[PDB]
């Protein structure tokens, strides 16, 4: 089997990407954000806090003839950013694309952290990381991925971000016709449970390849690219009147400048971010200062190859016994 999905831009600055998820009998589509960096799938639903739900679309289990309540099961999720989600779960027949996975864990929201509730396009997460992250307990639960993998026709998905435009999510064969040129294998540690992978160097704009090694993971539920406070510090060196404001929370820069690209090395390969994918506009409505899309990953813990870096590239998340990441350009 395979699955073909697009995902689209939730706003004008590509903070997030939404996915069509069908799920239950009759289908309830919901648009959820596809997270290689974790590996819970969780909804809005008829369960959440009603004031905590703003304009998302719910879940109701009780509408699903195929839905089950997993007796005794829990969840709770505390992301990077400080969001947080918790509630029960469910099993029910969950679709992407045209891909089915009877008996998905489905893990239902009693509660969500503001910053969901503030965002009404999201209607919930579909984790992509290694279910060994899933915070289902008593019993772990496995990612819609990993169910699915068995009858796929090749176990792995991609992920096709667009700037400032829809993409695609494949799961089960590699279209060869997304990207061009080849695409460069390169190794994972699975030891996190992140996609974690070795980049093999950097430039700023036209400037030298720096070779050194970057490790960090692939995730696209992160929409900027975090990196050692040394390549950033670089990065905006080549940027008129850039600073790291301790005040905004990061790097930024004025609206009026042209930014340079960033180059990220996959083995031999090169992988070219554009500078205008690096420019997340104003800080604050009107304002003249713009944030950055590369930011200090110091105090995160690890470096992270979010959306501004995997937007560039048709990536494959090879799920093989011993698990591979590629990178093409497109």
């Amino acid at each position: 089997s395979t699955g073909s999905a697009t995902t689209t831009p939730i706003d004008s600055l590509d903070d997030a990407y939404i996915t069509p998820v069908q799920i239950g009998t009759p289908a309830q589509t919901l648009n959820l954000d596809f997270d290689t960096g974790s590996s819970d799938l969780w909804v809005f639903s008829s369960e959440t806090t009603a004031s905590e739900v703003d304009g998302q679309t719910i879940y109701t289990p009780s509408k699903s003839t195929t839905a089950k309540l997993l007796s005794g099961a829990t969840w709770s999720i505390s992301y990077g950013d400080g969001s947080s989600s918790s509630g029960d779960v469910y099993t029910d027949t969950v679709s992407v694309g045209g891909l089915t996975v009877t008996g998905q864990a489905v893990e239902s929201a009693k509660k969500v952290s503001s910053s969901f509730t503030e965002d009404s396009t999201i209607d919930g997460l579909l984790g992509l990381a290694f279910s060994t992250l899933n915070t289902v307990s008593p019993t772990q639960q496995k990612t819609f991925f990993d169910n699915a993998k068995a009858s796929l026709d090749s176990p792995v998905f991609t992920a096709d971000l667009g700037y400032h435009a829809p993409g695609t999510y494949n799961f089960g064969f590699i279209d060869t016709t997304a990207y061009t040129g080849s695409i460069t294998y390169t190794a994972v540690s699975t030891k996190q449970g992140f996609w974690e992978w070795t980049s093999t160097g950097y430039a700023v704009g036209s400037g030298t390849f720096k070779s050194t090694s970057i490790d960090g993971i692939a995730d696209t539920g992160t929409t900027l690219l975090y990196l050692p406070a040394t390549v950033v510090s670089a990065y905006w060196a080549q940027v008129s009147g850039a600073k790291s404001s301790s005040s905004v929370g990061g790097y930024v820069f004025p609206c009026s400048a042209t930014l340079p690209s960033f180059t990220f090395g996959v083995g031999s390969a090169r992988i070219v971010i554009p500078g205008d994918y690096i420019d997340f506009g104003p800080i604050s409505t009107g304002s003249s200062s713009c944030f950055g899309g590369i930011q200090s990953s110091a105090g995160i813990g690890i470096n992270i190859f979010g959306d501004v870096a995997l937007k560039a590239a048709f990536v494959v998340f090879n799920g093989a016994t011993t698990p591979t990441l590629g990178f093409a350009s497109k």
